[PDB]
């Protein structure tokens, strides 16, 4: 799982890896090191290695010669299974048979590279719980690692004695590795794993449960700014952490099948790009729209597509069924000179029927980043059905990359929030841009992590990975780049301070 994944392999490496180590169907992906933000498909056929571009814009991951893909796990899950028609120029099929395995440890949750004896059992002994470990590089001997597992009962400071630390050196050997005695591994990854299923058990009988990675991600929102500084910059910082996040990614391939359907197929702006089945939104007014429900683990969210012209009824069905009255577009209708949402309100003033729905644009005001529409909601041949819906259309991102101040993000979602809150009752507010996991994700993250902070003061704790994943376990692939990663950092940052300066 996201082991053919390799995070800091350059191109010529990757060859010689593919060429001495794999055989013909042998394959891996890297980033780009010449196209930052972008990855790279390697695969060796006939003798010899191709490369093949994987672009992320921020909106998903396009394949070339492939298809749009929501993360690196559904694409490679994609073609190394069903309907993997991968082909190139010429037409001929490239074949992805043999996942090349990374031994590179960095971007494991339970792998902190850099660090020492003493801020190891720091963290363990503070966040620490029974069962949880992690690994570090031994400093007293280099190139050696340790692994630290706390075991006991409760978990925080205790002083009972019910609670202990045991710390395993791990030996590396002529490139293999273990701890001390019995199998030799390949890879840490696969002692850790081999050291899960089967516990180390101590003589007097203490069993070394390897149960769950320590945290190190939470923090006190107070002193974000402080733990930007060190993750921007050895220790591992931002990159890592990042990859950290993606590599999990590979737990989240849940069933789309609904989305599958022959029937629903063209009612997916992107054809491998799915709502989960378990958090679809189902409009039993048929049932099929590509969007899911995004709850925080009060106010919900619906993560979904821009509409196309035949699902612009069904957009309208789900925003009558939800009961929603909020509406977020991240999008323009069309971005470099690309289809990303149909209109689907009426001019000003005017008044139009979407199937059963029929629809009044009210008034629109204008504001800097982003452009507000009152719209009027109801069920035709019901004269009581009416409800007022918000449309917040923010227009105001830039069409590469990410702002580079968080401050209209953060005055609009305000807005967005104090009319949410102020409609009793209101159901989750929808947010869509393109494929609706981009800028979609990023949006949804930051709204969900000034919540937090918005009621529980300066004096909270955030998790950005954790809340990033939690997200993702809702809809495929949320939050798509290590630049949106960043901004969503920036954002919650900014917000603190202008808390604070107030």
């Amino acid at each position: 799982s996201r082991r053919w994944f390799h995070p800091n392999i350059t191109g010529v490496e990757a060859e010689n890896l593919l060429l001495t180590r794999g055989v013909d169907g042998s394959f891996l992906a890297r980033p780009s090191k010449s196209n930052p933000g972008d990855f790279t498909l390697s695969v060796r056929r006939n003798g010899a290695v191709t490369h093949i571009k994987i672009q992320n814009t921020g909106d998903y991951y396009d394949l070339y010669g492939g298809e749009k893909f929501a993360t690196l796990a559904e694409l490679v899950q994609y073609y190394m299974e069903h309907h993997g028609q991968l082909k190139e120029k010429n037409g001929d099929v490239i074949e992805l048979k043999y996942p090349l395995n990374c031994a590179d440890p960095t971007s494991e949750r339970w792998f902190h590279g850099h660090l020492s004896g003493k801020e190891a059992e720091k963290l363990l002994t503070e966040k620490g719980k029974h069962g949880s470990f992690l690994v570090r590089e031994s400093q007293s001997h280099p190139g050696d690692f340790v692994l630290s597992v706390r075991t006991g009962d409760d978990k925080g400071e205790s002083n009972d004695g019910k609670s202990k630390v045991t710390h395993v050196m791990i030996r590396c050997q002529e490139l293999k590795y273990d701890v001390g005695g019995g199998e030799r591994f390949d890879s840490l990854t696969d002692l850790v794993e081999h050291y899960k299923k089967n516990p180390m058990v101590e003589t007097l009988g203490t069993v070394l449960q390897l149960k769950q990675p320590l945290n190190t991600t939470r923090i006190n929102a107070a002193e974000i700014e402080s733990r930007v500084r060190e993750l921007s910059k050895v220790k591992q910082g931002f990159w890592e952490e990042f990859e950290t996040l993606q590599q999990q990614e590979c737990k989240l391939l849940y069933s789309r099948k609904e989305g599958q359907r022959q029937e629903n197929k063209n009612k997916n702006r992107y054809k491998n790009i799915l709502p989960f089945d378990h958090t679809r939104v189902v409009l039993h007014d048929s049932d099929y729209i590509n969007a899911n429900i995004i709850m925080p683990e009060k106010k919900s969210y619906i993560a979904t597509q821009g509409c196309l012209q035949n699902t612009v009824n069904d957009f309208w069905r789900m925003v009558f069924q939800e009961n929603s009255r909020v509406i977020v577009m991240t999008t323009k209708e069309v971005e470099r000179g690309k289809s990303k949402c149909v209109k689907y309100w009426p001019d000003e003033y005017a008044l139009k029927e979407y199937g059963v729905m029929r629809v009044r644009n009210v008034k629109e005001s204008a504001a800097h980043d982003y452009t507000l529409r009152e719209l009027k909601l109801s069920k035709v041949g019901q004269g009581n059905t009416e409800r007022t819906v918000w449309q917040y259309h923010f227009r105001t991102w830039p069409d590469h990359g990410v702002p580079s101040d968080p401050g209209g993000v953060l005055d609009f979602l305000e807005e967005v929030h104090h009319k949410q809150e102020s409609i009793m009752d209101a159901g989750p507010v929808v947010v869509h841009c393109s494929a609706g996991i981009g800028r979609t994700g990023t949006f949804i993250v930051i709204d969900i992590l000034i919540d937090i902070i918005r009621e529980k003061g300066v004096d909270c704790d955030i998790d950005v990975p954790k809340t990033i994943q939690m997200v993702r376990s809702q809809r495929s692939g949320m939050v798509q780049t290590e630049a949106e990663y960043r901004f969503i950092y920036m954002a919650v940052q900014h917000y603190i301070e202008t808390l604070q300066r107030r």
